[PDB]
């Protein structure tokens, strides 16, 4: 019947970014940021050149949502933009349409995670008395920051066992490299195996209930049993991050922290962690 394209102005001059779907499909898309006009025409084709196309109205909407996987019907929509492109009436021939919207909020970045979804898009609507003819893209939103001594955490018992790891930051951006130092200051108890992860925490908080998800994104092994000092460099940008998001519109969170793991000769876990906060940095 119709073939509903969106496209965007200056569709060739704007920049795309990579983003992960919920399959697991790297594809590219517009990439705007906040505030940024959303610009282009809804373009309508009729397949059969020869025939009408009757409708109760076409709009076009920038819509910003949270998606909820334990409540996946239930869309929770932080930024909603609807303009009407036309009333009730008949499509007799292939059109486009002009749409703008100037000042759109986009305060959050985009997210596909396990129990959630963050995500803008345009959706473009061909009402109808059957069924509505509907046309979502995708688009992706960043959000950027700029920021600004030691940071340490330590691990093990009293007299028997003292661990200290210390590092440059408490915060990083996504291609920062983490630089450390892990100082055996105290082993009385033959340490059989030691590592630093970097581990991502997604909370999402659907209802009554909160659901977690640990994602270890690196993990870095300290080696043979001789433990000086050991100095430790984690490059992030080898790395699938994120920037840190804290409490999105009250829905979830996903946060980063550096994992200090020490196994002893009795087999005993010791585990301590402490956030670093991630941040994009503008190209």
């Amino acid at each position: 019947s119709v073939e509903v394209e969106i496209l965007l102005n200056d569709a060739e001059s704007r920049k795309r970014a990579e983003h992960k779907t919920e399959d697991g499909k790297k594809e590219k898309y517009f990439l705007f940021y906040d505030g940024e006009t959303v610009s282009g025409k809804v373009s309508l084709s009729l397949k059969n050149p020869n025939k009408r196309l009757e409708h109760q109205g076409i709009k076009i909407e920038f819509i910003g949502q949270i998606e909820l996987y334990y409540d996946r019907g239930n869309h929770h929509e932080f930024v909603s933009l609807v303009k009407d492109l036309a009333r009730p009436g008949e499509i007799t021939q292939s059109q486009a349409f002009d749409f703008e919207f100037t000042h759109v909020e986009k305060p959050y970045e985009s997210y596909t995670g396990q129990n959630v979804k963050l995500r803008y898009f345009l959706r473009a609507t061909i009402s109808r008395r059957l069924n509505d003819v509907v046309k979502e893209m995708d688009i992706v939103v960043h959000t950027l920051s700029t920021y600004p001594s030691s940071i340490k955490m330590e691990v093990g018992i009293e007299d028997c066992l003292h661990i200290e790891f210390e590092y440059n930051k408490s915060k990083y951006h996504l291609k920062d490299v983490i630089v450390g130092k892990i100082y055996f200051l105290s082993v009385e108890i033959k340490i059989k195996h030691m590592e630093i992860d970097i581990i991502k925490r997604e909370t999402t908080g659907t209802g009554p209930n909160v659901y977690h998800e640990n994602d270890t994104i690196a993990k870095y092994e300290i080696m043979d049993g001789a433990p000086e000092s050991i100095p430790i460099r984690l490059f992030l940008a080898g790395y699938e991050l994120t920037p840190t998001m804290r409490d999105i519109n009250k829905k979830f969170s996903v946060r980063y922290y550096l994992n200090l793991v020490l196994i002893d000769e009795e087999e005993r876990r010791y585990f301590k962690q402490q956030e670093v906060v991630l941040w994009r940095k503008g190209d």
